């Protein structure tokens, strides 16, 4: 229905704002895009689904999130193979997972503050209709 539509389309909006936010803070510049194959050949033998926040807004843009859970599914998936990539007990590998970890944190504290848990729920019986 048309206002099923407008459902979905007040989810991108939300989506979007959520993801700039995270964007724009310094700490999380190394998850603002793809990891470079020049620099890295090794990751992409080693992590299997890379993923990263310009990657998450083109997937908004392309209607692949119906619900808030499977966006955050993205953001733990950046997450996860920062952690598993950088596993070392020296400085570097601590810095990206103590930040990593700040990025998770921090998307689910807003979407705790900001998404109403019955505006989720509608999101996932619509999905559960289709
Ligand atoms: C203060 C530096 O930042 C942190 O310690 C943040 N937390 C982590 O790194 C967690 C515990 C972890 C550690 C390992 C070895 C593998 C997967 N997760």
């Amino acid at each position: 229905s048309m206002q099923e539509e407008d459902t979905f389309r007040e989810l991108r909006i939300f989506l979007r704002n959520v993801t700039h936010r995270l964007a724009i803070d310094k700490r999380f510049r190394v998850f603002t895009k793809p990891v470079d194959p020049d620099e890295v050949p090794d990751y992409r033998t080693v992590i299997k689904e890379p993923m990263d926040l310009s990657s998450v807004i083109s997937k908004i843009d392309l209607h692949k999130y119906l619900t808030v859970k499977d966006y955050l599914r993205d953001i733990d998936l950046i997450c996860s193979n920062a952690l598993e990539y950088n596993p070392d007990r020296d400085p570097g590998d601590r810095l990206i997972r103590h930040r990593a970890c700040a990025l998770r944190d921090t998307a689910y504290a807003i979407i705790k503050e900001e998404l109403d848990e019955d505006f989720e729920q509608l999101c996932e019986e619509i999905q559960e209709s289709r």
